RNA sequence: UUCACAUUGUU
RNA sequence: AAUGUGAA
């Protein structure tokens, strides 16, 4: 239960295609790089301060000790060659324009070793090698650039980017060291994101406020601007040669506002102290340090200083330009990234070149394959199939395999009358059942309910009238105006507290209706009232399905940044017939910001109950596709997960051992392909065809993992998401596994697409953002009530309400 | 809330 | 959540 499965094969199924990958070939020597331990007193002092701290100490104590050494910037040192130190720990005094660091001789990490691992002689890459590689290739870059993260930004020189607010776009990249099949190779990747101006204060006010001029407000301003301004400013830093974080935003102006030194203004004291008149008195000063102290600085005397990430949410404005600013089609993001590439100069890095390593300046070519797309079989009269077409097909002239027949429904309206009229409603039934009954939907009357509501207290009683008065009633549709805190209550009642089933409708999508939109929502109305909009072609599926098999999908959705007390989400589902087209859904809510799933047991038990309720089946198999899961947490998460789905099996029954396969889905890594060929390129946005899959030259070395873009791109440059297998009983060959994981991303019942991830995880996802709608504004007792915010009605525990 | 894709995620 | 590109 430990240790993931070799790659057992390489694929061999579909046409090739050529491809270049954002990976680039690195040269590595085979010497021994040496490995000391660094700890710098005081301890707290942040990362790029300690990265100063022992560029110093190397500056200072270049005599006799030590020639470039690189630091990971809090306790690991490489150096190429020995130092004159042993194993001997020694104490140096450093003096930074008061630290004392020492020097303590770890290890010893072979380069060879790595190139063992990189063939086939070593079974596992050693890590301690990998990192050592990383903090090398990020030395330089993190003394000269604004690390964020595995990234790095810049103010791009010669363009200003401005998004308002005092904030600006500023461009980088993505720079990670990876092991592969070939060689070592850098991952590189562009990115864009939000930074603060370093600009004067006092423009910063400006641009907050909304003035032109700081002329505009000639008045001390109204405590409206004044709390406007704080709660931009707050947590900022501010520079006059010394550093300052601010902490608050004084009431009175720099004139009133005082402090004991007995009492002395802050404008006199600059008078006295530092001959300094202010011009604008009239505004208030930032109160910085600690906020028990009275440190107050004037606007005026105060810059914002360069390098501060924006983490608070963009406006609606700032992200439209945002979007307009990095807007780049497959060809352009191919193009920055070697243009980056050309100018990045990693060859002549002092640092890079201490340890004898070349990089390629060239992108990595790789032959993908391009997957055949299953067909995708209908119902009806005419028993239609489909042949998905750059991973795209429609219903035109195809029916549902199983269609459900609306016979009793209900309209509740909560858009105003005067928007959304009757004549409205009545045009909209009339179109959806069109579009339904072309669907093989039979949408057989008119509702037997329909009136018009206001707010989220009217919700629950009309749904309660509503389960108490029609027999039979099959679902309800609720129009709303917009974005309202309506939908959530809708949800909450009609999921959790009746166990109705729902679909809400936007007011202008009932004002103006298109035939696609109506069939989109069909096809979410015939899944949630039982029915199969479409299934694989049978005689099309892997031999997988020769025997009893479930589908899992699962993933943890975290509260956003700048959050605690909110708890994560863990959802998992699971098949329940063998197209695979049912699925049923458990959600749990856990511990804040962890990714193991702590209930997956239990989770998956009633999955395997259900599963056989609906089927009479006991899977021989279970297929967990894993969303969400990076590497530094591969052996946490499958260790608690497998042994989870292992002891929900054993639990059901004496010596019940299904083979159970577990991948994680990867959609957020930085991994790019694209058409090497110009005429391969597909769309507007110029990417690779649907189908397209990758499992040699840039993918692991010794494991079974493989990259997969099922998904048509759309817009700018698609993700091909990446599945690592992380233990297989089943002993999948590459071909099927690959095989299985397109055709399920065909089987997403919310449209006629293939998706960019296999439909249980999709579902999965749905499920999560269901729940985060039942908990909007709720987050030992506290855990109890938010575990029944997100328990669904029993009602409901069979159904695919999160469709 | 028709949907997918993509982006931001010592004063 | 925001913002874009699109579709029978
Ligand atoms: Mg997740
Ligand atoms: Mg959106």
């Amino acid at each position: 239960a430990f240790k993931p499965p070799p790659r057992p094969d390489f694929g061999t199924s579909g046409r090739t295609i050529k491809l270049q990958a954002n990976f680039f070939e690195m040269d590595i020597p085979k010497i021994d790089i040496y490995h000391y331990e660094l700890d710098i007193k005081p301890e707290k002092c942040p990362r790029r301060v300690n990265r100063e701290i022992v560029e110093h100490m190397v500056q200072h104590f270049k005599t006799q000790i030590f020639r470039k050494p690189v630091f990971d910037g809090r306790k690991n040192l490489y150096t190429a060659m020995p130092l004159p130190i042993g194993r001997d720990k020694v104490e140096l005094e450093v003096t930074l324009p008061i630290f004392k660091v020492s020097i303590k001789w770890v290890s010893c990490v072979s380069l060879q070793a790595l190139h063992d691992a990189l063939s086939g002689r070593l079974p596992s890459v050693p890590f301690e090698t990998i990192q050592a590689l990383d903090v090398v290739m990020r030395h330089l870059p993190s003394m000269r650039y604004t690390p964020v993260g595995r990234s790095f930004f810049t103010a791009s020189e010669g363009c200003s980017n401005p998004l308002g607010g005092g904030r600006e776009v500023w461009f980088g990249f993505h720079q990670s060291v990876r092991p592969s099949l070939w060689k070592m190779m850098l991952n590189i990747d562009v990115s864009a994101t939000a930074f603060y101006k370093a600009q004067p204060v006092i423009e910063f006010v400006c641009e907050v406020l909304d003035f032109k001029s700081i002329e505009e407000q000639q008045k001390p301003l109204t405590d409206s601007q004044r709390v406007k301004f704080t709660k931009e400013i707050k947590g900022l830093k501010v520079e006059i040669k010394r550093k300052y974080r601010v902490c608050n935003v004084t009431r009175r102006p720099a004139s009133h506002q005082t402090f004991p030194l007995v009492e002395c203004t802050v404008a006199q004291y600059f008078k006295d102290r530092h001959k300094l008149v202010l011009r604008y008195p009239h505004l208030p000063c930032l109160q910085v340090g600690q906020e028990q102290k009275h440190t107050y600085l004037p606007l005026e005397v105060c810059n914002i200083v360069a390098g501060q990430r924006c983490i608070k949410k963009l406006t609606d404005n700032q992200t439209s330009t945002m979007i307009r600013a990095t807007a780049r089609s497959a060809p352009d993001r191919q193009e920055e990234i070697s243009k980056l590439m050309r100018s990045a100069d990693f060859n002549t890095d002092p640092y890079v070149r201490e340890f004898g390593i070349m990089v390629k300046d060239e992108m990595t070519d790789v032959t993908g394959r391009v997957l055949q797309p299953p067909s995708i079989l209908y119902g009806g009269r005419n028993k239609a199939i489909a042949t998905p077409v750059q991973g795209v097909w429609d219903m035109r002239n195809k029916q549902f395999h199983t269609g459900i027949e609306i016979k009793v429904w209900a309209i509740a309206c909560f858009a105003p009358q005067r928007q959304c009229t009757e004549v409205h409603l009545k045009s909209f039934t009339e179109q959806l059942r069109k579009i339904s009954r072309d669907a093989g939907m039979p949408i057989q009357g008119q509702p037997c309910f329909c009136k018009y509501a206001q707010g989220a207290d009217s919700v629950e009683p009309m749904f309660r009238h509503l389960k108490n008065t029609y027999a039979g009633l099959q679902l309800v549709v609720v129009i709303l105006p917009g974005k309202t805190p309506v939908y959530a209550e809708v949800k909450r009642v009609g999921d959790t507290v009746l166990g109705m089933a729902t679909q809400c409708v936007q007011m202008k999508n009932v004002q103006r209706t298109t035939p696609q939109t109506l069939s989109n929502l069909c096809l979410k109305i015939n899944v949630k009232l039982g029915g199969v909009n479409n299934i694989l072609l049978p005689q099309g599926r892997p031999p997988v399905f020769q025997q009893p098999v479930i589908f899992l999908g699962a993933d943890v959705t975290h509260p956003p940044a700048g959050d605690g007390k909110k708890p994560s989400i863990a959802a998992v589902v699971g098949s329940m017939d063998a197209h695979p087209n049912r699925y049923c859904a458990t959600v749990r809510v856990q511990q804040h910001r962890q990714e193991i799933i702590q209930d997956l047991a239990a989770m998956v038990r009633e999955l395997l109950i259900q599963f056989y309720k609906s089927t009479r089946f006991k899977p021989t198999r279970i297929i967990f596709y894993r969303d969400g899961v990076s590497e530094g947490q591969f052996q946490q998460v499958l260790h608690h997960e497998l042994l989870a789905i292992r002891e929900a099996c054993i639990k059901l029954e004496k010596d019940y051992q299904p083979g159970i396969t577990f991948i994680v889905v990867q959609k957020r890594h930085h991994t790019r392909l694209f058409c090497t060929d110009k005429n391969e390129r597909v769309g507007k946005s110029g990417n690779i065809p649907a189908g397209t899959t990758v499992d040699t030259k840039i993918t692991h070395p010794t494991e079974f993992d493989f990259y997969l873009c099922s998904h048509a791109g759309i817009q700018g440059t698609s993700r091909p998401s990446h599945y690592h297998v992380l233990w297989d009983d089943n002993r999948f060959s590459s071909d099927e596994l690959q095989i299985l994981t397109y055709q399920l991303c065909h089987t997403y019942v919310r449209c006629t697409r293939s998706v960019s991830i296999p439909a249980p995880a999709y579902y999965a996802h749905l499920v999560a953002f269901r729940a985060r709608y039942h908990l909007v504004d709720k987050e030992g007792r506290d855990h109890q009530a938010l575990a029944k915010a997100v328990q669904v009605h029993q009602d409901t525990l069979r159904t695919m309400y999160f469709a």
